[PDB]
RNA sequence: UGUACUAUA
């Protein structure tokens, strides 16, 4: 910190005013400092007279250079904040040269600025409260090339994607949609931690729910057939997306949400059915079977049960039948349990039964059945378990 | 008895 603005303990002075640091032409220093941050802090949320923001915006905001200084800055990235916030509130002659700079010095950093851990804050900040034209602006400069998978991919960095989803409207990042629907692109995204978060937003953001009941008819058309773009590369790819680390998640939600109905039953004939009994043994694909036991249509439903009840294992080496090895499966167990309250849940009432105005009571009392003789015939087998006590007691439990 | 994300003074 320079020396004028210290007292006798070589600590930053009390009683100094904005106008001291910003008429000093130290103001860089003041900026990147712990201290002199939250005093600018503070500082910079009061009343300003016109000469006050000037400055600030000339020497914040107004030269490339230490615009991207204090942006990538922990303590700086804040006062950029602030200012960028005063110059849209500031609707003087200077408003249209101050925004288009702001524009065109982070777009011409944009990769650069997305990646940095601080200047990413800038970046949001910058969608959110610009004009929308010029936000459309920077959305544009975007790369498209191997370095959008970075930005996807990065802690910091994918939540630029996110507030362009969140805050600008669709016909500006439908790139975004197609670039993350090529199948390469696709792989390695759902294969990350983060990268998964973005698909995951932009699903929803593509979704036909109450959140987007506001769009005119040809503004629903374009999102619904992104959507379909999206989820044909999605739905290719299904078994390993179910069976990943992260994805996984990705396809619980498809499955889970009403709203995309057609494509949970696409991914649950052409993805999950005839493999219920190895995607029940692994320990991400497991979660999915629950779901697609907990939201499958009847129809599809009544094919699931069958498979694991008439499942014939051509070699037994880990159980006799589907039932047995998944009982007593470390993942499968889970499924077993899914099953079991599913019908309960039926026969109680506690789920309905009939879909569509018709009525499938008979096939749920016929599976309960089924289930109940196996653990009555394996009790002593179950009662080893944690996961057997259980089911011997959502059993109990129904009778009554 | 079995998984992620939710990121800066």
């Amino acid at each position: 910190l320079p020396t004028w603005s210290l007292d006798s303990n070589g600590e930053m002075r009390s009683r100094l005013s904005l106008s001291e640091v910003l008429d000093s032409g130290d103001l860089m220093k003041f900026a990147v400092d712990k201290t002199g941050c939250q005093f600018l802090e503070k500082a910079v949320k009061g009343s300003l007279t016109s000469y006050q923001k000037f400055q600030l915006f000339e020497q914040v905001i107004g030269r490339k250079d230490d615009f991207l200084k204090l942006s990538t800055n922990i303590f700086g990235n804040y006062l950029v904040q602030s200012v960028i916030g005063i110059s849209l509130a500031t609707n003087d002659d200077g408003y249209t040269k101050r925004q288009e700079k702001l524009k065109n010095f982070i777009s011409s950093q944009m990769t650069d600025m997305c990646l940095d851990k601080f200047a990413c804050r800038v970046i949001q900040s910058s969608l959110q409260n610009m004009d929308l034209s010029l936000a459309c602006k920077l959305v544009q400069a975007l790369p498209r090339d191997a370095r959008l998978i970075a930005i996807c991919v990065d802690q910091n960095a994918n939540h630029v994607i996110q507030k362009v989803v969140a805050v600008i409207p669709l016909k500006n990042w439908e790139f975004i949609v197609d670039f993350v629907a090529t199948p390469e692109h696709l792989r390695q995204i759902c294969s990350d931690k983060y990268g998964c978060r973005v698909v995951q937003t932009i699903i929803e953001k593509l979704t036909a729910d109450s959140m987007n009941v506001d769009l005119t008819s040809a503004a629903q058309n374009l999102r619904e057939r992104a959507l379909q773009r999206l989820m044909t590369s999605v739905t290719n790819r299904c078994q390993e997306l179910a069976t990943n680390e992260y994805a996984n998640y990705i396809i619980q939600h498809i499955v889970s949400n009403d709203d995309l109905a057609v494509y949970r039953e696409c991914i649950i004939e052409k993805c999950l059915m005839r493999n219920l009994l190895s995607l029940s043994q692994e320990k991400f694909a497991s979660h999915v079977v629950e779901k697609a036991f907990l939201h499958a249509p009847l129809e599809l439903l009544a094919e699931m049960m069958d498979e694991i009840f008439d499942g014939y294992i051509p070699h037994p080496d880990t159980g006799k039948d589907a039932l047995d090895i998944m009982m007593f499966h470390q993942f499968g167990n889970y499924v077993v349990q899914c099953m079991l309250t599913i019908c309960c849940d039926a026969v109680s009432g506690r789920r309905q039964t009939k879909e569509g105005g018709y009525d499938h009571a008979i096939s749920f009392q016929d599976w309960l059945k089924k289930l109940h003789s196996r653990v009555t015939k394996e009790r002593h087998r179950l009662s080893r378990f944690s996961s057997g006590k259980k089911m011997i007691e959502t059993l109990a439990n129904l009778r009554s």
